[PDB]
């Protein structure tokens, strides 16, 4: 009475929310991209999982006679979901980081998902009255349940965690810098412009003592030693000096006061062409140094090259960029949660189904406990999309 009612009820949900996700994305294939690919690929594969388990079920329940296939396709299901879900997670990493024929690869790589699940589900079919019973009459089983956990659950939220390890890290980078670009600055966003006259001058005269003095920064100051060779990569990438200026500002404001702090110091030093003194105050917080100083000069004499209509245009640029910046990492560590979410509802929901299956390699409220579990198994394809309706 109460374990039909309960269970057609998640079975119709899960079935509806997997429905409307893989129609939502048949709809609007026109905004589709790896992370949608791949939540569609999950979709997928949960209402396939779906459509194979409730038949067994319901000839099991509603009659007493009734398997080479099946398994096969259910295990295939399976499979394309974790390693779906891995696909996702190695996705967000490499979105999260690195930017802090790329669709077609993205299908092709479903594609292979897809492949290599209907090939490992082969096995099934080997060994699978009139009741379908795959278990025959001691080691087949338990070896089959270990190798289908660790290819099927343990492996893939290893890596899901391994590559969140490193969107965890970077953030907590960013998070580290910032406050200690903003308490005693001064040691940045001036060395930011003695990173920019090594760009102006090519000559290893130059570079020779702007390494030493990232070396420097790093031994005294580990966030803005960072945020500076970042600066100074995308400087002498975008310089092949205007762009220059702007890829290495843009490189070191990603880890609200920063932008405010060189803002302001750009309008000062429009005006400057005493700006020595200026130059010393900023570098106030040793040779070397006064060839940092004289080559932060030279940048500066670069920037006084620009008209005062000319500069504003350009720091409402860097400006816009960096709040653009900003945003997209924001929309990407929300996707990076709601991936989080996806994951978190799948191992609490297929951790038992896993164990138990595990266990009844051993026998090959029980009943309840059966019923729960596949209750379970399908209310992960029912709050996958209701985690991602109510979290987006
Ligand atoms: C699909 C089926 C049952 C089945 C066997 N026939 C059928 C005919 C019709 C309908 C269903 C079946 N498949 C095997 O159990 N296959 C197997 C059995 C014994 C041995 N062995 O003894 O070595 C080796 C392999 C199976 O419960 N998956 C195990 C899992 C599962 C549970 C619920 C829903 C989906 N997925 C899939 C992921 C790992 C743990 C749970």
């Amino acid at each position: 009475c109460v374990i039909p009612s309960l269970y057609l009820l998640i079975i119709t949900v899960g079935l509806l929310g997997n429905i409307m996700l893989v129609k939502i994305f048949i709809t609007n294939s026109a905004m589709r991209s790896v992370p949608n690919i791949f939540i569609s690929n999950l979709a997928a594969g949960d209402l396939l999982l779906l459509l194979t388990c409730v038949p067994v079920d319901a000839s099991r329940y509603f009659f007493d006679e009734w398997c080479k296939l099946i398994p096969v396709i259910q295990l295939t299901s399976v499979g394309v979901s974790v390693w779906t879900l891995t696909a996702l997670s190695a996705d967000r990493y490499r979105a999260i980081v690195n930017p802090m024929g790329a669709l077609l690869r993205t299908c092709v790589k479903a594609m292979g998902i897809w492949v290599v699940s209907v090939l490992l589900a082969v096995p099934e079919a080997v060994f699978s009255f009139t009741a379908c019973i795959p278990y025959p009459q001691e080691l087949h089983p338990k070896i089959h349940s270990v190798l289908i956990f660790l290819v099927y659950f343990l492996i893939p939220l290893a890596i899901i965690s391994i590559y969140y390890y490193h969107i965890a890290k970077h953030l907590k980078e960013k998070a580290k810098a910032g406050a200690e670009i903003a308490a005693h600055p001064d040691a940045f966003l001036f060395l930011l412009f003695a990173a920019f006259g090594v760009v102006l001058t090519g000559d290893p005269e130059d570079r020779a003592l702007w390494a030493e003095l990232l070396a420097l920064v790093e031994r005294a100051a580990p966030g803005i030693a960072r945020a500076l060779a970042a600066a100074y990569r995308a400087a002498e990438e975008a310089y092949r000096p205007v762009a220059g200026f702007r890829a290495g500002i843009l490189g070191a404001c990603a880890g609200l006061p920063l932008t405010a702090r060189i803002v302001d110091l750009l309008r000062t030093i429009r005006a400057l062409r005493a700006l020595r003194a200026l130059v010393d105050a900023l570098g106030a917080e040793d040779a070397l140094l006064a060839r940092l100083a004289d080559l932060a000069l030279v940048a500066l004499r670069e920037l006084a090259k620009l008209s005062e209509s000319e500069m504003d245009a350009f720091i409402a640029d860097l400006t816009a960029a960096v709040e653009a910046m900003a945003k997209q990492m924001e929309t990407r560590k929300r996707l990076a949660k709601i991936v989080l979410v996806f994951v978190g509802c799948f191992i609490f929901c297929w951790f038992p189904n896993h164990i138990l299956y595990m266990y009844r390699s051993f026998n090959y409220g029980h009943m309840i406990v059966t019923l729960v579990a596949r209750v379970l198994s399908f209310g992960n394809s029912c709050v996958n999309p209701f985690a991602l309706y109510l979290l987006s």
